[PDB]
């Protein structure tokens, strides 16, 4: 867990800024179950035009074609975008990192300097894999006594990468409350200030309109079409047990099975970004 508060938002920023001068390449792991809505506000910022490879991590929560829409967009954006299961496991990074430098150093070859290994970082927001990632990639788990500071380290990878192995952490997307209720739903806020009802009623929601047969057979539920979202908490809540005070429905109880089944995959695999939904988002966000 991170707490965010000004001061901290600038250390972090200034932090990053400054590893990534230390670089060629810098790897932006977003979750593929929310490649847009799991980016810091300010990436582009603080990368800069540096090459980049986006990784799409976790990619065995989610949904590949839709996950083939944003890499479309990341691509037109002139990243380059690989998907990733870092925790089941990743050869591809070090081909990503080397096609994303191909045009520097080929100036580089040109100007009649050596060849060199290729430096990289991953920088994203908490939770979406980066520490798991730079773990798999070392073959190995990354100051052991109390009060001695860690430095950071290269780390070798493949054969033509170094990888620093300390990630660039960035805060999530703050702004808006939609967006809040997707990285509820993924798990990459554990967070206050957007309620948790909210949460489940929108993955309730996004459940019945995109995997509805799914969603039923789960629950083991049928319920009416023209019923409100309400009647899916109390089928739910009776069919499982979750009861109090005679036959009221425990909604606490309810809402926590809820957002559990969907944060870790019990249901189904989905992209909660719709691409063709967020057009305006996006349209707002590019210029
Ligand atoms: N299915 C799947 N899970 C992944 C994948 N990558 C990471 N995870 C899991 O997602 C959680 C977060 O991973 P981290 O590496 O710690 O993320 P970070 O970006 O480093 O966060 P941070 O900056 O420190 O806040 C971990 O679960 P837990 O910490 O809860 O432990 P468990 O999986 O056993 O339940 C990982 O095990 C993936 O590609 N697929």
């Amino acid at each position: 867990v991170i707490q965010w508060y000004p001061g901290h938002m600038a250390k972090a920023k200034r932090e990053v800024s400054e590893q990534l001068k230390k670089v060629d390449v810098v790897f932006e792991l977003v979750d593929a179950r929310i490649p847009y809505s799991s980016r810091n506000p300010m990436i582009d910022e603080v990368i800069n035009q540096k090459p980049r490879v986006v990784i799409l991590n976790k990619k065995d929560m989610s949904n590949l074609n839709e996950m083939s829409k944003w890499e479309q967009f990341f691509i037109d954006k002139g990243y380059y975008p690989v998907s990733v299961d870092a925790k089941h496991g990743l050869k591809k990074v070090e081909a990503a990192a080397i096609k994303a430098t191909a045009e520097k150093f080929e100036r580089e070859k040109a100007k009649g300097l050596k060849p060199r290994a290729i430096r990289a970082m991953i920088v994203g927001i908490p939770n979406v894999g980066k520490s798991t990632l730079i773990n798999k990639l070392a073959k190995r788990s990354i100051g052991n006594k109390p009060g001695v500071t860690k430095q950071q380290q290269w780390i070798k990878v493949g054969n033509a990468l170094q990888l620093l192995d300390t990630p660039g952490i960035l805060w999530p997307k703050f702004e808006d409350e939609e967006v809040g209720k997707k990285l509820s739903l993924t798990g990459a806020i554990k967070d206050s200030i957007v309620h948790l009802d909210e949460v489940a009623i929108y993955g309730l929601n996004f459940l019945i309109q995109n995997d509805l047969a799914r969603l039923k057979s789960h629950y083991n539920i049928e319920v009416p079409e023209d019923a409100e979202i309400i009647a899916w908490f109390d089928a739910i809540g009776k069919k499982r047990g979750l009861i109090r005070r005679g036959n009221e429905i425990d909604y606490e109880a309810v809402i926590e099975l809820i957002i559990y089944d969907i944060r870790n995959a019990k249901i189904g695999n989905y992209c909660f970004d719709i691409f063709k939904d967020m057009t305006e988002e996006l349209a707002n966000d590019a210029n």
